């Protein structure tokens, strides 16, 4: 009874910025695929510059993953809404992501240095 999550390290250094901006460089990024998606690229809250960050109302469920708490991120053009979630208390099997961050790419860039 397979669900298809698969968590890796993600090798090198992973960087997330908008096109103004650098929030986070990480060596300890974890690629999360679930079947044949593409992979999703999760920071350690520790590695992301948070104080640009204002924890959201919005929330998602995921039957896999738990529920996915979201943030804005504020920056010199102005707010990138929801742009940010996090699965701060994950399901059982998930734990490694647990409060790590991840983003929508329609309004920043990730990616290995």
């Amino acid at each position: 009874m397979n669900n298809h999550i698969r968590l890796r390290k993600a090798e090198g250094k992973w960087v997330i910025r908008t096109d103004s901006a650098v929030l986070g460089e990480t060596l300890n990024a974890i690629e999360l695929t679930e079947g044949s998606r593409d992979p999703v690229i999760y920071f350690p809250r520790e590695d992301v510059a948070m104080v640009m960050f204002d924890k959201s109302e919005k929330v998602t469920a995921c039957p896999l993953k738990g529920e996915a708490s979201y943030y804005s991120i504020v920056g010199a053009s102005g707010t990138l809404k929801d742009a940010a979630w996090s699965y701060e208390s994950p399901k059982e099997g998930l734990e490694a992501i647990a409060g790590y961050l991840a983003f929508a790419p329609d309004c920043t860039k990730v990616g290995q240095y």
